[PDB]
């Protein structure tokens, strides 16, 4: 019923297309698409608070956290709304994304429209890194590509 | 106050940064910023219906028209919500944008967050061009640069 999309771009070779669909406002969001140009392995994947790309992906600010929680993985109670975990890039640098998430939404206070989706340099440790930064960012390092989440047809 | 931003990008480079601010939901939106890389003269300036830039600016669809009206200028009662008229580039190719608009909003069904802002090749005739396309697009021609409209700090 509601369809949203994001095109991810940055300063390097990483580009992606992510689709979000939500049949009902009380239902999960399906997240699907592809990110290419990645190094093989896990890459942190988050909704960040601002749909602001003024100075590139850094302008998007911290993880989208309207409920003032610590950083976690998508299957944790203790997570930011924006905590979508990791995508996995294959040996050819392609991450085929396929996520169902119950915490993000396309309406209400958990709505991600007009926020920024970011794919990161390093794996997200999902809050299990053993340092203070693990509880804030998951130690996922720099921002390879991002885009503002917009309303689709 | 609500603050919103859009980064415009296209070939040339045609590039710009547009800020939006609304002090209250029943009040006007202030629009300001800069676009460079334009030909001297008028350029159509519109909010388009989809925040979909997956295939560049074409995926944005037609002008944002939630109230099912004909195309007009920003001062007209008969306009699309997304009809912000023209911006003006000087001989250096720079348009200084400064608009106040009472029809767009940063909340409710006139909200522009998650839609696309587009700067066009040609002047918008504000619905007065006396052909069929005038009361649909204003005859503003191709899409030089666009971006998805996002939430700012
Ligand atoms: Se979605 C979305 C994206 C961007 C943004 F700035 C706002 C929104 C909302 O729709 N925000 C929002 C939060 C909480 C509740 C609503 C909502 O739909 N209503 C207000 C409460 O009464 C029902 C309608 C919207
Ligand atoms: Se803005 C925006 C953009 C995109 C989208 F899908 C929804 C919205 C909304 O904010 N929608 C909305 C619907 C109903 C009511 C409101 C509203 O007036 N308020 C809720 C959010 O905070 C202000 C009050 C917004
Ligand atoms: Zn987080
Ligand atoms: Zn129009």
């Amino acid at each position: 019923a509601t369809k949203v999309v994001c095109v991810l771009k940055g300063d390097g070779p990483v580009q992606g297309i992510i689709n979000f669909e939500q049949k009902e406002s009380n239902g999960p969001v399906k997240v699907w698409g592809s990110i290419k140009g990645l190094t093989e392995g896990l890459h942190g994947f988050h909704v960040h608070e601002f749909g602001d790309n003024t100075a590139g992906c850094t302008s998007a600010g911290p993880h989208f956290n309207p409920l003032s929680r610590k950083h976690g993985g998508p299957k944790d109670e203790e997570r930011h709304v924006g905590d979508l975990g990791n995508v996995t890039a294959d040996k050819d640098g392609v991450a085929d994304v396929s996520i169902e998430d119950s915490v993000i939404s396309l309406s209400g206070d958990h709505c991600i429209i007009g926020r920024t989706l970011v794919v990161h340099e390093k794996a997200d440790d999902l809050g299990k890194g053993g340092n203070e930064e693990s509880t804030k960012t998951g130690n996922a390092g720099s921002r390879l590509a991002c885009g503002v989440i917009g309303i689709a047809q």
